[PDB]
């Protein structure tokens, strides 16, 4: 159950893109159009769990990522506006 810190490369990105557009279905704020993931991106081992930054419409949010090697992957929540890290 380690935390590690990943560079911010079109992995991490698309992360990002999955987040928001998982949000987007959601509803909780509104259209919001992807802007970028920003460090630090963290990630856990379980099978992964990710912990990020994302740009979305200007505005700054935290999003937490849940993903299932073999089978899925999962937003587990989506909040915001945040402070810079």
């Amino acid at each position: 159950g380690e935390w590690e810190i990943i560079d911010i490369g079109p992995f991490t990105q698309n992360l990002g893109k999955f987040a928001v557009d998982e949000e987007n279905k959601i509803g909780q704020y509104g259209r919001l159009t992807f802007n970028k993931v920003i460090r630090p991106c963290m990630k856990k081992t379980i099978g992964y769990e990710y912990q990020l930054y994302v740009y979305a419409s200007d505005k700054l949010f935290r999003a937490d990522i849940s993903e299932d090697y073999k089978t899925g992957r999962k937003l587990l929540r989506f909040n915001g506006p945040v402070p810079p890290p």
